[PDB]
């Protein structure tokens, strides 16, 4: 799955949650194009904020923003969706 | 709308029609990765055939891939679907 977000450009941008209402939330910076490729876990200038998710609106220098969702809070099952920005 | 497609890199893939069943397609090339951007219409090496739409697996060299989707034949309403490519 992917979810297209609409921002401007280096201005800070409050994330909208592509998961499903209710599912948990994990937020990653994947590297490269490619696949299977590692992730950076955020939060455990690109990242303003936590609480809520907030980041400066533009693409991240090596990977493309991720959010991991799943039915239970321990990620028995998960599914990613990958979040692209256009800018206004 | 966004649709997630998997392909090998620099090889040839026949893209899947992120339009709902039935829905009438258009493909283009936008450019850069701003809201408003001019677009380049395919189908009226990147582009390996037109029937069935098939490309390249990669991302093409100034913009990202749309799809313009209507239920009706002219367009009278049309929504876009960008097309973001990962490699297996």
């Amino acid at each position: 799955e992917c979810s297209l977000q609409s921002c401007t450009q280096h201005q800070p941008y409050v994330v909208d949650d592509p998961c499903p209402i209710h599912f948990y939330s994990k937020w990653y910076i994947r590297v490269g194009a490619r696949k299977s490729a590692p992730l950076i876990e955020l939060c455990v200038q690109y990242t303003v904020s936590c609480l809520p998710f907030t980041i400066n609106c533009q693409e991240p220098k090596l990977g493309s923003l991720v959010v991991r969702c799943s039915f239970y809070e321990d990620f028995l099952e998960y599914h990613d969706v990958r979040v692209v920005l256009d800018f206004i």
